[PDB]
């Protein structure tokens, strides 16, 4: 027994197979907790998920000090290259802020439930890492990292289109509004959207002063015509483009 | 897919959903609309619902959905699926 | 007005064209640069799909 224990639970696969089952266990109690109402003191899922969240601090810590190099802001060096730690650190910080701030009570409560959802969506995106031990999903991933570049490229460039289309249908169709804020959420909300599917159908060429809708302002026959641009020069002249791009990039990755 | 998709998901039943008794919906809510979502239907009515303007009041700040989910549909709809279109053709002549 | 009303749409289209020169600020680096060089090479192959 002793020998086969010990043996087997310090082979590699083994203790892998522990950290990803344990790993998983965490997100389905995590997901249970987020998903459900939250009295004032926490529930026992919520006890054994900040255990979880403490105790792989700890062991960051640990191995932060257990590193190599003598020197201490060597090591934090060491440990300060490698992405997925630093996201780690990063991480652990903000649900740490999300229990010291739902430990209190309102309005403060539902700003923590806010947090841990934040975080919900980052310890999804580690199961990425943690999908690193398939000789066939590695590439993959490996992949999605060198495609993000080519994306830096095309987001800035559809910026500069929707942005364009976005003051232009912002100013001809509403005319005469006050010094705002909705502005910016108005410049970005409706030439979005269009990008994937919905065009806004009715808010686009609605039908002016006929029985009464208000006199359409201005000159606002145009929105429809450099709506249609847009969306040629969006949606057939960059996707497109960023389909080639990726491409020719993913041979070589 | 569904580890991205389930993290938006999971988000956005959080957010917008603050007070539900546990039941079995919940995973359906999250399995239903984002899938939806990569397939042309942004589901534009549900999507920044007006609140507070004299309508129930607002969730939390719910501000975070409606960025997220642009991030998903950035992440989904072009990335993943562009890769995927990548990936057929050049295993295409290899087969 | 009315002039001051279609004044101020030949301005809105006016900002149309002054955002796509900022593609031209994009030309100077090393890799946003050759991307907008590809732009206008595939415009004419989309000239073509536009007729048919
Ligand atoms: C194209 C993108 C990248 C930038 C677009 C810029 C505008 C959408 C922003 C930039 C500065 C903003 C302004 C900064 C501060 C204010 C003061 C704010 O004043 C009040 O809320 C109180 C007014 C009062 O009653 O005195 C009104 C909105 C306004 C004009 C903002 C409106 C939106 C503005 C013009
Ligand atoms: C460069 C790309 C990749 C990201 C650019 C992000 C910004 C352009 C976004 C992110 C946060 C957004 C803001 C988030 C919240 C608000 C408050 C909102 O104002 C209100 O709700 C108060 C006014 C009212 O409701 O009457 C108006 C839109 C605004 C300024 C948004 C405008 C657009 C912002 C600055
Ligand atoms: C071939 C590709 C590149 C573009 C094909 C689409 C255009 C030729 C169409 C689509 C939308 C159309 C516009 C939709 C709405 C109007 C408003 C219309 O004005 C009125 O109807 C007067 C006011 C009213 O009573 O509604 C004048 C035509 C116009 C500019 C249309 C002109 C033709 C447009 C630009
Ligand atoms: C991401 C996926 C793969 C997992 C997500 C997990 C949850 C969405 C599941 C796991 C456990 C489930 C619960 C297990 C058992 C029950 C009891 C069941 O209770 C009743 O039907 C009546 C109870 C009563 O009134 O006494 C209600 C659904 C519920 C809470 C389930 C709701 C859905 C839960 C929380
Ligand atoms: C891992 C991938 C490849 C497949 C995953 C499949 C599951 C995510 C699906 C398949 C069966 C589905 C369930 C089938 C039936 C139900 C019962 C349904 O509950 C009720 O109808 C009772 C409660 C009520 O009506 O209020 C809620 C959704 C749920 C749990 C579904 C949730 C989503 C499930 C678990
Ligand atoms: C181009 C890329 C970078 C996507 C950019 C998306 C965001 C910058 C936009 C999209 C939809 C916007 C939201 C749409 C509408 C609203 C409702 C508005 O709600 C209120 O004013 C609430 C009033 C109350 O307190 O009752 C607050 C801003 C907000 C969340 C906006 C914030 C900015 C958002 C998230």
């Amino acid at each position: 027994l002793g020998r086969k224990i010990y043996e087997f639970y310090n082979a590699p696969i083994v203790k892998f197979w522990f950290y990803t089952l344990a790993y998983i266990g965490y997100l389905m109690l995590f997901n249970y907790i987020v998903l459900v109402k939250m009295e004032r003191w926490p529930s026992t899922q919520e006890w054994i998920v900040i255990s979880y969240i403490f105790t792989l601090g700890i062991e960051k810590m640990r191995e932060i000090l257990m590193s190599e190099p003598g020197k201490l802001l060597q090591k934090v060096k060491v440990w300060l290259q490698e992405y997925w730690n630093v996201t780690d650190l990063i991480a652990i910080l903000l649900f740490s802020v999300g229990m010291i701030l739902r430990l209190q009570d309102q309005p403060f409560r539902s700003d923590g439930r806010v947090i841990y959802c934040v975080n919900i969506i980052y310890w999804y995106i580690r199961l990425l890492d943690i999908f690193g031990v398939n000789k066939y999903l590695g590439p993959y991933v490996m992949m999605i990292g060198k495609m993000m570049i080519d994306m830096m490229y095309f987001v800035i460039i559809m910026l500069v289109v929707l942005m364009s289309f976005g003051v232009a249908r912002q100013a001809i169709l509403f005319p005469n509004e006050e010094p705002s804020w909705k502005l910016a959420k108005n410049i970005f909300y409706m030439p979005y959207w269009m990008i994937y599917g919905e065009v806004f159908a009715d808010q686009i060429d609605p039908p002016c002063g006929q029985n009464q809708l208000p006199p359409c302002k201005t000159g606002a026959w145009i929105v429809p015509a450099i709506m249609a641009c847009y969306l040629l020069v969006a949606n057939i002249l960059l996707v497109n483009l960023l389909i080639a791009v990726f491409n020719n990039t993913f041979f070589e990755v």
